[PDB]
């Protein structure tokens, strides 16, 4: 719309406070129009029609209960603008500053999240799987990436291209989520799921087997369901990642970390660079090792960590 630019205050879904960039005209609308061509926040008002209605508010201050998933989808979102702007010198998901647009109160019940090709959507979860999955960081910027992927290397949502396609995700989900500071880690999803377990999470980069996903491509989900594995055989990229990352010895492999700057340096020239939309785990590997190289020479460490991590979840 068009009007002011304006700053309001509210409480996201795990109570904390932030200020958020506002749009003034009538009524002060989720409305951000600091970054690029603008962060817009929706109310699907427990439906599935889409975007629903920008978000519309009489007196920008956002701390009704029903306010709080929207000020996390539209705050978060902008973190995640600012990461690959920052970081990446990347302007948005299709690098020319397009509109970022999210709807929140999606369904009842909603127990996910998604990228529709156009615009992000989240759940409000049902209470007990899931609190409104905007709340977490790293499923934002995790949702967020799905556009970043759509609009580079285009990985095919199956297989293992999408399983390469869901890491690619969960690696910059935590990555932002680094970036952000606020109680980071390698888990995905642990500020939203499960309200009532506490220490628990969807899924583990550190670890995925303790959330019964592969960390070796010897475990690789070979069947139909999550089309064919693609947030199953993420764990063994995500593992992979983790290791370059922070190192580790894994089935008596060891790793070498270089830490996660130059991961996600690596794995960002990987997404823009070098992967298809049907790479596969193998042609990964030598988009990450090309990406290396170009970064940091034949010869370097960082080429040699990734090999090994790669190596270490059994990928050629
Ligand atoms: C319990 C769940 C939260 C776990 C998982 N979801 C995620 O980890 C995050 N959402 P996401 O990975 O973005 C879904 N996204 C998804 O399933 O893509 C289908 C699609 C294709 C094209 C248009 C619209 C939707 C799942 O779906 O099994
Ligand atoms: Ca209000
Ligand atoms: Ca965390
Ligand atoms: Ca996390
Ligand atoms: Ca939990
Ligand atoms: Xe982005
Ligand atoms: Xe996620
Ligand atoms: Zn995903």
């Amino acid at each position: 719309i068009t009007g002011t630019s304006t700053v309001g205050v509210g409480r996201g879904v795990l109570g904390d406070q932030k200020n958020i960039n506002t749009t003034y005209s009538t009524y002060y609308y989720l409305q951000d129009n600091t970054r690029g061509n603008g962060i817009f926040t929706y109310d699907a008002k427990y439906r599935t029609t889409l975007p629903g209605s920008l978000w519309a508010d009489a007196d920008n201050q956002f701390f009704a209960s029903y306010d709080a998933p929207a000020v996390d989808a539209h705050y978060y979102a902008g973190v995640t603008y600012d990461y690959y702007k920052n970081v990446h010198n990347r302007l948005s998901y299709d690098g020319n500053n397009a509109a970022i647009r999210s709807s929140v109160h999606y369904s009842q019940g909603y127990n996910n999240a998604f990228w529709n090709g156009s615009q992000m959507v989240y759940g409000d979860g049902d209470g007990q799987t899931f609190i409104p999955l905007s709340g977490g960081i790293d499923v934002v910027a995790h949702e967020l990436t799905h556009a970043v992927t759509d609009y580079t290397a285009g990985l095919i949502y199956q297989n293992e291209s999408g399983a390469i396609n869901e890491a690619i995700s969960d690696i910059f989900g935590t990555l932002v989520e680094f970036y952000a500071n606020k109680n980071p880690d390698w888990e995905i999803g642990e500020d939203v799921y499960t309200p009532g377990i506490s220490g628990d999470s969807l899924r583990s980069m550190s670890d995925p087997a303790k959330y019964g996903d592969p960390d070796h491509y010897s475990k690789r989900y070979t069947g139909t369901q999550d089309n064919g594995g693609v947030h199953i055989n993420s764990g063994i990229i995500n593992k992979a990642a983790y290791l370059i990352s922070q190192g580790g010895t894994h089935y008596g492999v060891s790793v070498v970390g270089i830490g996660r700057d130059k991961l996600g340096k690596i794995f960002y020239r990987a997404l823009t660079q070098y992967l298809t939309p049907t790479s596969n785990f193998s042609q990964l590997r030598a988009a990450a090792v090309q990406s290396a190289t170009d970064l940091y020479g034949s010869t370097s460490q960082e080429v040699a960590s990734v090999k090994q991590a790669f190596d270490a979840v059994g990928v050629k």
